[PDB]
């Protein structure tokens, strides 16, 4: 009709803007002049809307898109409106079946490039140039729920890679732990099964804290490794761009000479790592399920693109048996203070999708999708993987012609004899539809292997052995790396492992099943078992208390890279920080404030009992975000409360939970002149106390020392002080 | 290995218990004495397991379900593993797309009967006699989260009823607010695209408090009847056996003599209406994102058995027109004031799925599913209804044949000339697959329309018009029926619809969208849009302030049936209260307190500040339910603290917190003996408040105090003391 408003403000502007500055939008419409190799093979697929008149799927202008042809305007509605029941049947089949695990996912466009040539260790054509940029398609995800659950829920988290290379998808199909929870593929039905909603009633959504889970970890130890990650604050990540990527198995690197050396990958946070605490993540979910979505897509519309640097742990062949533990048990982490992540590259991730369903939701990763320079192990979680990820797009993408939906296309050459299947896009002309053929003189045609360019050959290693259905003994051993891990964690990272556990227990019915898992603690470590034990009314037996513990993991006995927290890595920039405005805010504290954060990429929310402005002391007037239930500190890293007529917000019980919450879940908060008198809703003694910032204005170093605790991501040292506080 | 505990306690008892006392369990294990027709006709599709060898789907015993079959124990994995690739192939294709709308849905077995034969207005033999009972099967759900999200989130909750009749599967799929947002089904993916998750990034779930919602709202007024509702109390039901349900469109009943009369069709709550607070609801979808699911699993494994009354709003003929309303606008509700609600029937919810999959999950109902006796009226969005339930299924359910899964199979005959398509079960033996046909004797044989038994014949309704795609002219009024339910609620259902906009609006990034809803609240009743334009910092124009309100409807300045709790319907069977224990319960408070509970079937939790057990006063060993944090207090409906040792729990953070969350949410809460120091946490009243039992000990005074108040489902007067409390 021409309902826009004439000022033009129902369009976000085309440039970098904070979070919560303009509304969201698609991609190519918020930054049109980011561009890829990829973004813009896209281009053939993407449709405008603006100036265009609207039609059917069949090129016909409708005059009426309000109402249905009937006779009589009270009368029934006709069959042969076409107009209607074009639109009612695409809708009414617009969904398609969603992931069968890490169906709840977030993605983004971006670019990856080597620091140096790898061709010594590698002839795979994405890593042979520092000059060679690869368009990257990156999804993050959680494991168990579904498509529409929730993002801050306690779980592993999916990290999947799809480098469009010149030489083929190469899809580097990760998670953000270093090792997975069952050894051999013919168990992941069991596992998901155990860990998804119990099929009776379909509960619990996105949560392990139920009884068949722990049933499965407590008759199946191999998976009280990544148990252990899960249940530390691994599992409730900050944002995907504070968390650690990892491919888990050991893959190999193939250069031209044939030589293969053994693989691990790794993707470091550029932004640091960082986590939530569990209250905050399960509040989080109720408060914003779509957090960790909208924190990424905030990030890439601010210029805060998430970075990664990809890392390689590197093995000789000569070595493959010199560690305790298998290298191809994929339960098994490899220390980095046994082999160091050497860095390979960077990866960029900087625009949004136009559209989540077209690209994100049909998006399609494999494991198996690798390139000449690549190859497998013998890893048998590895192994079953790479008949799944194939399989499962028949129905979840309807059919064999996945690759043609626009986001998978490889935007390299691909040529070959296969022909029809559903919704086949291209049109083949080749007189041939199979090789040998003289036809069309044998092409397209195959490719000796080579230096660059050349077609995939498996590396050539030994087999040899019966066709068994057997374990290797040698990933017959559970419980050293659980201990490792467990060791490298600071003291409050032990105390919120043992506070997660006890809470997943607590939500086992069965009571039988707490005990068992309590058993398995105790051939970890004595201490851990006794705090869970503990909290769960549960006494640990004489035998239990000497059960030896496991041997340290190849003379290690802790190693701080497995920390989230013990070398601090803090990285400010994309953090945001509440500001809890009165009706007569001090201006210059505001200015001091404001300034400070934006000099270091941090961003601001300014809030208030009610949305609309507020006049500062000044007659500046201050645009108020949200109100303070409507943002709660749950979605923010700190807290300033500025100085004003602070007796406006002093009695609004908002306004204090807002810093009882904070408060509670570690994070820092700064108080200037009059504000201060809301130490006493905190309980913060005269003199002040670590972790709380005050002084008589925003001046000097207030905002200096606000920044060095945002710095260390949470106060920890408060942590005795929030055990009581009720809240 | 790997087995069950010596005493038995991995498995539910088979009787009645409440929540938290057994594990949950598939309805057939948990209740195999309850019996349906239609539940024992899926008999020969259930599948037991106990004292059955394992086996791939082909019936082949596996040997070895914990390994692929690979060359060596360290070995490649073998492509002839057929085992392994039929498990994984399953697992691989285990979803199915979601429903469009209303994906997020909980089901329960059941039956009905009327109350008297409806003979005389009806010729459906579903109606036709007292003592002839039709099994039901019931889905509730939310409408545009995905099956993954959360239950408690504010949005309209769908109430489908598949009746299988010896005539026929009737569905009568309705919703719990008497209207719908929409005139005609050709705006009904507009409508939905707007509520759902916005298309570049796909957030939010489970909210309508977006940019889209609201800029789709505020340019089709005809919304803003049923987000009247939507933004009430009623958007968040405490259960759903706690909500009323509705057909919303006019339908018709047709009795034996031909004649037709107008009706619209009604589900009364035997457990009363009852909703959550905002706050709490909001909150519970992180706490507990699977709490209305639950809650019917459960009260259904107590013997709390859903139950409602069937009532039809009946209208003959020649009252079409005198409303002032269009009886076809779906957007228009008929007041009881005006119409009375009939009782017909009682519905009873009483054994719930065995797998929720293939019971829940691929039902499918639809309300073209009618039976002799009821048929279709021109209401535009049934109209439009009628074509999408059936196209829908053909990708959601895989095929035509979706009739011959086994819970949407109907329980009489069903015979026909249609064959083949997906997944045919039916193996037809008729020679003849057409009509008329000589060779089969034209068997399947067409029935004349009758009294009983006969074949479906539409009603011979006078259509006059010319074919036009156009809105009816009666249709066009949008404000008298939102300022009726406006009017009829009590003053703190007003205050919760304006808190409900006012949040909503809040979230809504382009402030002119604001504003314009704030303009169609000006048409609707000027202290309604006042009130929320000062929550948004919005000042209404002088124009604004002078729009005349709407006409009553039909005379009506109000109707006390459209207001959940202006008419007391309390009823406390089947509601939970929280207990928190100490370390020596005073067994005399105890037992007053259960023996009064009991008495009125209201359940109980036993908290504390670890799990395990607590030994009372007597020696008597308390098993804890869960922990404060574990089972927090918007899971129940009132809190007792018993005395004991209070100082146990005076100073524990999570049980002064749990009183303050319990308090915010006008929970009734009771104090015995020293508990009552728990008074200073929610910092009020000395000589005790309405809302808050104390004594010196729990009695049957104290406990008769606490279950009035329970009876009454929260304490509205507490209202203006809880903006202080800082929770
Ligand atoms: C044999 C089965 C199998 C096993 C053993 C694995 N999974 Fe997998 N996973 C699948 C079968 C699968 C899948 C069914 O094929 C999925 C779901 C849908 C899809 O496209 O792929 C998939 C999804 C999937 C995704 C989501 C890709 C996306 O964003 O689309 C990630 C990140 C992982 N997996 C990661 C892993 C890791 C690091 C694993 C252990 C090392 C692992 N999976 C074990
Ligand atoms: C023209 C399309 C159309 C319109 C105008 C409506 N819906 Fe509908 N609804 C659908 C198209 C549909 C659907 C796409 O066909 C669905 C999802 C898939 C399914 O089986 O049915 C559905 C599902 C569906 C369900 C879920 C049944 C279940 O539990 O499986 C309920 C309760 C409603 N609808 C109720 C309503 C009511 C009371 C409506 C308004 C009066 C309404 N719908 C308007």
């Amino acid at each position: 009709d021409s309902l826009a408003p004439e000022d033009g403000s129902h369009r976000p502007a085309a440039e970098p803007t904070p979070p919560g500055a303009q509304p969201t939008a698609p991609g190519s419409l918020k930054a049109p002049d980011t561009r890829n190799e990829k973004l813009n093979s896209l281009e053939d697929v993407r449709k405008g809307s603006e100036n265009y008149a609207l039609t059917t799927n069949q090129g016909v202008r409708i005059a009426d898109d309000q109402n249905s042809l009937r006779a009589g305007s009270r009368g029934p509605t006709l069959l042969e409106d076409f107009i209607l029941r074009e639109k009612i049947t695409h809708f009414d089949h617009e969904r398609i079946p969603e992931r069968i695990v890490h169906a709840r996912g977030s993605a983004a466009h971006g670019y990856f490039q080597p620091y140096k040539s790898l061709s010594d260790i590698t002839k795979a054509d994405f890593l042979s140039d520092p000059n060679k940029i690869t368009p990257v398609f990156v999804r993050f995800s959680t494991v168990q729920g579904g498509a529409g659950s929730a993002d801050t829920v306690r779980d592993i988290r999916g990290f999947a890679t799809k480098f469009y290379t010149e030489e083929g998808i190469f899809d580097l199909v990760g998670n953000n732990t270093p090792i997975f929870f069952i050894q051999d593929a013919h168990k992941f039905p069991d596992f998901v099964h155990a860990v998804k909603p119990e099929p009776h009633w379909a509960i619990p959504q996105g949560q392990s804290a139920h009884d068949t889970f722990w049933d499965y970890v407590s008759l199946q130890p191999e998976t009280l490794h990544n148990v252990m990650w899960a249940m530390s604050d691994r599992g409730i990540p900050r944002s995907y761009r504070t968390m650690e990527g990892f491919g888990i198995h050991t893959f190999r690197l193939i250069n031209a000479e044939g030589k293969a050396t053994f693989v691990r990958f790794h993707w470091k946070p550029l932004a640091g790592k960082a986590s939530l605490v569990w209250d905050e993540a399960q509040k989080l979910t109720g408060r914003d399920p779509d957090f960790h979505r909208r924190e990424l897509w905030e990030a890439i519309e601010a210029g805060d693109f998430p970075e990664y640097e990809l890392g390689f742990q590197l093995i000789p062949e000569e070595d493959e048996f010199k560690f305790d533990f298998d290298l191809l048990d994929p339960t098994k982490l490899i220390p980095e203070e046994l082999v160091p992540v050497q860095r390979v590259g960077k990866m960029v991730l900087n625009r949004n999708p136009d559209n989540f369903f077209a690209e994100n939701e049909q998006a399609a990763f494999h494991p198996g999708h690798i390139v000449p320079g690549l190859d497998f192990t013998n890893d048998p979680l590895l192994q079953g993987r790479l008949f799944s990820y194939t399989d499962t797009q028949i129905s979840r993408l309807g059919g064999p012609n996945f690759h043609e939906i626009p986001i998978n296309r490889p935007t390299c050459p691909y040529h070959n004899f296969q022909r029809d299947g559903m919704h086949r896009m291209g049109i083949d002309t080749n007189p041939a539809n199979y090789e040998p053929n003289s036809i069309n003189d044998n092409w397209p045609r195959e490719t000796p292997p080579g230096p660059k360019r050349g077609g995939f050959e498996s590396y050539q290693e030994r087999v040899e052995g019966n066709k068994v259905r057997e374990r290797s003994p040698s990933f017959g051993e559970y419980y050293s790396h659980p201990r490792l891990f467990w060791l490298s964690q600071t003291p409050f990272e032990q105390r919120h492992i043992v506070d997660g556990f006890s809470f997943e227990l607590s939500k086992v019915v069965r009571p039988y099943i707490r005990e068992r898992v309590v058993d398995q603690l105790a051939h970890i470590d004595l201490t851990l078992a006794q705090a869970v034990a503990k909290n769960l009314g549960i006494e640990l037996t004489d035998d239990q208390l000497n059960i030896t513990p496991p041997p340290d993991v190849n003379g290690l006995k802790k190693d701080p890279s497995l920390s989230l927290y013990a070398i601090p890595d803090g990285d400010v920039k994309g953090r945001v920080v509440a500001i809890l405005l009165n009706d007569e805010v001090r201006s210059a504290d505001l200015l001091a404030i404001l300034k400070a954060l934006k000099a270091k990429g941090v961003h601001a929310k300014l809030l208030y009992s009610r949305m609309g402005e507020v006049t500062a002391d000044d007659g500046t007037v201050l645009p108020i975000a949200a109100t303070f239930a409507g943002a709660p500190s749950l979605t923010v890293d700190a807290v300033i409360v500025p100085c004003g007529n602070i007796a406006d917000i002093a009695d609004n019980g908002d306004a204090n939970y807002y810093l009882m919450e904070a408060y509670k879940h570690l994070k820092p908060i700064a108080l200037a002149g009059d504000a201060r008198k809301f130490k006493a809703t905190i309980k913060i003694a005269d003199q002040g106390e670590e972790g709380i910032v005050e002084a008589d204005s925003a001046d000097g170093s207030f905002m200096d020392e606000l920044l060095t605790l945002m710095a260390a991501h949470r106060v920890w040292s408060r942590i005795p002080k929030i055990d009581k506080i009720p809240a």
